[PDB]
């Protein structure tokens, strides 16, 4: 099925077609990289590394820090503690 911007699903589940949107937004310096081609799934987006990115023509550090940095925040919101049953309440 398809959800309508309802709920904050984990990135580890996100599809390799949405990431491109989350990557292009991060910054323009990255908007250049062929995301639509990267076809990289979320499960891999949260398990990325400075040794792999290189393969995608991402050797430069500055660019790595930009992404890797934001990913660190995702791994958190994505990796929850038995949220299925009960999770944190923001209020």
């Amino acid at each position: 099925g398809s959800s309508g911007s309802s709920g904050m699903e984990p990135v580890e589940t996100w599809t390799p077609g949405k990431v491109a949107t989350w990557l292009r937004g991060l910054d323009d310096s990255l908007q250049d990289y062929p995301f639509e081609d990267w076809q990289l799934p979320g499960k891999n987006l949260l398990q990325l590394c400075p040794q792999s990115l290189e393969a995608l023509a991402v050797r430069s550090l500055g660019h790595q820090e930009l992404i890797l940095g934001g990913v660190e925040q995702l791994q958190a919101l994505s990796s929850r503690l038995q949220t299925e049953n009960s999770g944190p309440s923001s209020g």
